[PDB]
């Protein structure tokens, strides 16, 4: 016979899909590693050497896009003991994470952009697929080239910039070091065709989002392109994230704090005030920071919550960790399950817990447990 | 009925293969821009929508892999008049080129790099494949981020770096600067995956080769990532190139060269002198001088016509060799797997059909696709 | 017999201890450099070559910790001539100061970061410890590896970062150069486990701590990191250093300056303006500036006062020369006098005049006179 | 009743103590992480509150000090999924490892010593005694301060600097730069108190020592600070590692490597050329390739046990030897003022506790003190 494996056929098939849209009970044809059928009922037969694999009765989505990864570690806030060590490839899959973005956080004088984009780069021959921001909390950026402008433009992996404000531990930035910051940004992306996004690690000062506001008022940005994190880590820096999403803007609510605002609380809230689920994105700050490193659990926790005591639909609580990220940062074949988009699919079961994870059309969770894992696991 | 056009299917049939190696008359079933299947006789229906292709009669080869381009323009060598324009992306599919590496020469003043990059970058949205080598016949190298080992380590599309020896025009390098050079060219490909290769223009000194082996005594890199090129410039340099590939180094002949060695009779010469093809490789210098890439067809046509060599050992120093000297990995060579680079000649090697993964490229030996502003 | 003496067994018995806390007749078990028992009635032979001293009728207190020293010499405002020496060993602990902190000042030309690191060492191998400050008056810092925030992160004896604000002396820096300094130093110290604060030199300029209430206005910086110094330097300037306090600063009160508050009085109109002691430090500015080079005196002299003609009382006249510089600075196993510290105690006289000082274990000041000197006094 | 424990006094009693020079059946007081007594026989009580614990037939050595680790990780020569991870405290103590000295490898790119001197000094707060080299294979050096000899100065935990020669993955560097490097090393260490020492990455070029002796012509660095590492990664450069260190230098044995020469074998071979153990040392190069430290502690007992060396003799190149090199004072050797890094083994040599500064690492021959994060 004909050897077709290169291709890599397989047939998911029987499942409820959710692409997030609730479709049916449809099914995904892939070959390699993109998406390249969906509709229900797929003649097994279609296609060659197809492995098909028969998802009755269970729940296929698309893979979880985590934007707020310390993919080489974090912390050090409290001495270079604190150092936390660098994020497992199936630390991640095993939290249905298909697509990452790495960033640097207080620590950018033993942790490096060159460190953060080798690493980008071995999760991605890995299996799955991961960029990351250039810079971190210190302002200006400490970059890769010499300028944030040339790294969101030049370094393939770099799709934006990242900063804190309003925070103990700023680099204490003036409106104008951070409006020229977001500004190198957004041409940069403009020239290497990436988000050119500017990513804010939002604080506890008082002063909240205005630094924000400030820039607005000292350049042309668009205000799209801006995205305040950990909203929710305080009450009234959340409810001025609630007017910045009014105005046009795409806040991030963090899953891995609890309080004084829970994330599945927060895109609730988020709802209840009339923004868009689309600029409503939760990230999981993970592999940051006993003293204990973040993990990446609280963010399927997050849809559960959100279709199990509040009333949002799978489809929905799905949107702020799927299509809405992708969307964001313009991440072209992903968080949809279309034609034509990647094979980063989720099989879980109608209770929303993860049974399977393909990544490009790999398996990286066969049980629950990953099947794939990083070279040194 | 179901769409499955998004994988967009695409069966060549009943074609005499050479993927180069003469294989029979073959099919090749593509699928999402791979090569998912090769394999006498495929059923026209094995896959849904598939855009069938009748091919009986025609050859079918790998697209071929130009490693010495100017893509962003080069010249420059007699004022600012001489400074050659871009490359169009038609011109290079139509000479079927599928996968390409860029370069800078003698011009490092008015040519940057950053330029490079991004035409190298603007040509692989298009369609093709390409890379690019940081570095100008200036040494030490104007780099992108400060060091050579930085630049082929880190961006992503540099797979080692350029310079020039034994010339006329470049920076007097001494062996020094030379190897410490090739050195960083080397780690930085093992970091970033690349083949960390050092290409050499060659120049019409009496020295020739003499700097490429002083390098190797004071330092550790491989014979396998020194290539020279424009060996076929002056006999005397490509007696001495022949010499360097019987140690096991690759060289390099230009097409854009036809005296006193021509492209062929270059070829042809180290087959004669007992060197596998395997370390002799075919390069265009197209868009120099303005060279163009006409001469790298003409180069497999004379060498099956007046030459003898077979239409399948012909195409080596233009793929397969090629191919393994920058481990390309996918490329030059037809295989499941490998991307769908390929190339629909005529029994006499006219190009009619040019295919660069998946996408369609030249239809009636004209191009059918072409760079945004052409 | 068996030979012991490596672990230098010494028993400080009889004295009336004060650490600086008021406690009774008690006793002190040294080894090793470290305070290994503070209990009254130490038996003599509870261990083995057990140099025991003793201090019956005298009094026991912790060394003396010295902020503000300029270790590698200084001046230099009239002339290259008036650029005085270096500071030597037995001038510092004759005065009780068994830890010190050196930093820079008018002159940051001819005397550089290396020099005082260098010579911070060449005390600490002598027999004492001490730390010092990153910068000088200029802002921005002249530093060593090129930015504050590495130096104090990567610098084991740098703690933090100096400057001159309302000086006719400074640099002129904006609240924009002043906040990125602070906040580098904030960074830097939690990086590398150091205080990371910022100290301030007070000129005259009719504006006093005003920039540092604008610093506060333009980033996050704790204003528990932010030291004025000199602050008895002018009245009013004092009196808005009164008001600095107690919003939660601690100020720093410089004995080398009599007038027009002396150090004693500057001490006691803190208390009775209500701030804690802990809120209040005293450093000598040693060696800085006939023309005269400033000496070490004046500290024991504020003690004295303090004790003699207002009414603190022993305990409390060592608070802001011991317990709350320990305090401020972070400075482990330093200004008290309980089991794990240091042994960094003085013998003195009820009259509070000082006969014995120890550092680390060894006699640094055996009749008043030192027995320890620098390699070439 | 009166409290000592802040002394913490630990008394380790009847255990066969090897210093490694073999002393009998002796006792050792430990107070605040220091060797306060060594001496036969000593009271229970002598000081207050005292953790006496029996280690009656038991051995009792210092513990390992290992020159060679990847602390923040290494690898890296094959992509980015190469690299591997950093050092965890329990692997280092539970291999009896109670000092070591941390270095970067081929990666230099993605690997900065401003981790490393992070790591070093998080290790050092869990509880061991680290250092660090700066540089790396690349020369010039990458370093922290702008160069080498004020970095060794001072940035307090370095000792010196790492370089590599006679590799095909050096900078191909030339004996100027190599002397001036090694150079500022050796007058950084003065100015800093630091060896000042130059540790050579060999590699299997045939020139081996050949750079190592051209640099002694060139400058007057005493030959007792150029250490060569995997000497005993091919025949014909370990054999000139044996002449060199007949010469008065030191010679680094890597256990990681097992052929053509193991590290027993080569200890052994250097005694049979009459080499005093004392210029010799044994690297694990651990965490690179990824490399364990498994093989250091092996090396000892098949030193032991294979080959005719005795117990005391075989802890030499991983102790005394290690610590006169670097003049890690205090270490590598039990006696009274030096520090309380001990190793409890069986008779037959199977580590059972580790102690370090005083503090107790290793319990049941697993861990039980930790990184923050395992």
């Amino acid at each position: 016979m004909i050897d077709y494996t290169a291709a890599g056929f397989t047939l998911l098939q029987g499942a409820h899909l959710y692409a997030p849209e609730d479709r049916g009970i449809c099914d995904v044809l892939v070959a390699n590693g993109k998406i390249i059928a969906v509709a229900s009922n797929i003649p097994s037969d279609i296609v060659p050497n197809c492995t098909v694999v028969d998802l009755s009765g269970q729940i296929l989505c698309p893979g979880f896009i985590d934007q707020h990864v310390h993919l080489i570690g974090g912390g050090g806030e409290a001495g270079p003991t604190t150092r936390t060590p660098e994020v497992a490839l199936s630390r991640l899959t095993e939290a249905g994470v298909t697509s990452v973005v790495g960033l640097l956080g207080t620590d950018s004088i033993s942790r490096h952009p060159e460190s953060l984009l080798a690493k980008t780069r071995a999760l991605n021959e890995e299996g799955i697929s991961a960029w990351m921001l250039t810079g971190a909390y210190h302002v200006p950026s400490r970059t890769i080239t010499g300028s944030v402008e040339k790294d969101v433009a030049i370094i393939d992996r770099v799709i934006g910039v990242k900063c804190a404000i309003s925070d103990h531990r700023s680099a204490a930035p003036d409106v104008y070091h951070l409006a020229n910051m977001a500004a190198e940004s957004r041409v940069g992306g403009l020239l290497g065709g990436k988000p050119g996004v500017t990513v804010f690690h939002m604080g506890d000062s008082k002063k909240a989002l205005q630094p924000i506001y400030d820039l607005l008022e000292n350049c042309d940005v668009p205000i799209s392109k801006l995205l305040p994190t950990h909203v929710n880590r305080n009450v009234p820096l959340f409810e001025q994230a609630l007017e910045f999403a009014r105005k046009g803007g795409t806040i991030d609510i963090t899953s891995s704090i609890d309080e004084p605002v829970a994330p599945a609380e927060g895109i609730a809230r988020a709802v209840q005030a009339g923004i868009p689920l689309a600029r409503v994105t939760l990230s999981s700050d993970g592999n940051g920071s006993h003293i204990g490193v973040a993990g990446f659990e609280t963010l399927l926790e997050t849809v559960q919550v959100l279709v199990k005591d509040y009333d949002f639909s799978i489809s929905d609580a799905l949107r702020p960790l799927t299509s809405s990220v992708a969307g964001f940062l313009n991440l072209t074949g992903k968080g949809e399950i279309l034609p034509g988009n990647d094979a980063d699919l989720l099989v879980m079961t109608p209770e929303l817990r993860i049974e399977q994870v393909y990544a490009r059309g790999k398996l990286m969770v066969k049980d629950g447990k990953a099947c794939v894992k990083g070279t040194f696991e």
